[PDB]
């Protein structure tokens, strides 16, 4: 059974096996008063591991690396942040100190700079236009356009038909759009469709927060967006 926010004390991390050599990681952090859960991805990359997003903070991210070492036992060598918020780059400095090569789009890097957040080292070339995609070891990184934020990425894991939505895809239980400060509600519905388009095959879709699903998570998000465009 998937772990829920109330089962993960702040400072602990959980690994959850999705498919052969594909796990999610789950952690918890406070924000504007209140604690929320947050997801990321781990994909085997030959004899190494590829990290999709931090565990939302330095302490969580240290505990992630340690759980990884305890449960999987292969070194984490690269990480990719999918947008510039703290649930995506918070802990990049720990990764860096651990010896992980960190990566992100050039726009994600500039925006973390402006926000005062931690900044990944390496720029991901080839992700500038709505619809671009590049192969990053065992995964495909894909830029569907603005949504939750202007830079936000999603990742697809070919060999397993896993699609990682990042904070661009809500979980069904979630019906309020929550914080959309840096959002473009206008393009957001189009970008989800850009996703559905490119990844029709996804058998498993993971939101940035909460419980995983199938392609239905795309449409549910859309509704919840539009229900807020209107009012
Ligand atoms: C699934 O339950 C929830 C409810 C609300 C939030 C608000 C936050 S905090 C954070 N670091 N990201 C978000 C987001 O919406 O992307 C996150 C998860
Ligand atoms: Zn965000
Ligand atoms: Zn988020």
């Amino acid at each position: 059974e998937y772990p829920t926010v109330s089962e993960i004390p702040v400072g602990e991390v959980r690994l959850y096996q999705i498919a052969d050599g594909v796990w999610s990681h789950i952690a918890t952090q406070s924000f504007d008063g209140a604690v929320y859960p947050s997801n990321g991805l781990i994909v085997r990359d030959g004899d190494e591991l590829l990290l999709i997003d931090t565990a939302w903070g330095a302490k969580n991210t240290a505990a992630l690396l340690a759980e990884i070492e305890k449960q999987i036992g292969l070194p984490v060598t690269r990480a990719v942040s999918t947008h510039f918020h703290d649930d995506r780059v918070g802990g990049v400095d720990v990764l860096r100190a651990a010896g992980v090569a960190t990566y992100a789009s050039p726009s994600t890097r500039r925006l973390a700079e402006v926000e005062g957040n931690e900044i990944p080292t390496h720029s991901l070339e080839g992700l500038s236009s709505s619809g671009d995609a590049v192969r990053f070891g065992p995964v495909e990184l894909f830029y569907p356009g603005a949504a939750h934020s202007t830079d936000n990425l999603v990742v697809y894991v070919p060999s397993a038909s896993v699609l990682y939505g990042g904070c661009a895809i809500y979980e069904l239980s979630r019906t309020s759009a929550g914080n959309v400060a840096d959002a473009d509600l206008a393009e957001w519905p189009t970008s989800i469709e850009r996703i559905q388009q490119h990844y029709p095959e996804a058998q498993f879709v993971i939101p940035g927060h909460g419980l995983p699903g199938g392609l239905d998570l795309l449409k549910h998000t859309t509704n919840v967006v539009k229900a807020h465009t209107n009012r």
